[PDB]
């Protein structure tokens, strides 16, 4: 409907897939090469589903802080026959607060959904389901069950994924460029 909208369509139509674990189906965006992240409570195993294919997990990676906290951000290395666009200039350097910010989903629950959630805080802190996580962004749209993954962005940036919400607020893990460096 807009630029913001715009954006997030591109990133949608060249950089998701829909990965499938035994804990359900995730919005997954692609970053680089054969590299892809997932929220870490997808548990993601040696196998996983991608667009309904079996695919051989090569590497997988669930980030923590250097004080040893929880992110909710696992890297996926897949062995698949195919790149990813590198998206690695549209990483944030730093953490940050965003204004306008839009919350895309694809998965067969959900196809082709788009929200505007508007502005983003620096949360920090979160007790996200019992566990102690860092770098938590902070929107004030009611999330459901299943938009989890879902790729967060404002023009020209991909700042964070969906990993949870309470209900009347949603809860996002940053993206950061160093995440990403090869
Ligand atoms: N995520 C939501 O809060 C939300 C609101 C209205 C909806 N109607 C169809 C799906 C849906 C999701
Ligand atoms: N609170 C939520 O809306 C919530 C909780 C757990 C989830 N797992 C993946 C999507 C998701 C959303």
């Amino acid at each position: 409907m807009g630029p913001g909208f715009d954006f997030a369509q591109a990133i949608m139509k060249k950089n998701t897939v829909i990965a499938r674990t035994e804990k359900g189906e995730f919005t997954m965006l692609g970053v680089y090469d054969r590299v892809a992240v997932i929220p870490t409570h997808a548990s993601v195993g040696e196998i996983i589903y991608i667009n309904d294919v079996e695919t051989r997990v090569l590497d997988a990676c669930a980030l923590r802080d250097l004080t040893d906290t929880n992110l909710e951000i696992t890297i996926v290395k897949l062995d698949r026959n195919q790149k990813f666009r590198d998206i690695r200039h549209f990483l944030p350097r730093c953490e940050d607060d965003y204004n306008d910010a839009v919350l895309s989903v694809h998965t067969s629950k959900f196809p082709n959904m788009y929200i505007p959630v508007g502005q983003v805080t620096n949360y920090g802190f979160l007790n996200l389901g019992g566990t102690p996580t860092h770098r938590i962004l902070m929107y004030n749209f009611p999330t459901r069950a299943g938009q989890c993954g879902g790729v967060v962005t404002t023009t020209g940036k991909v700042i964070g994924i969906h990993v949870g919400g309470n209900g009347a607020q949603g809860f996002a893990a940053m993206l950061l460029h160093s995440y990403f460096t090869d």
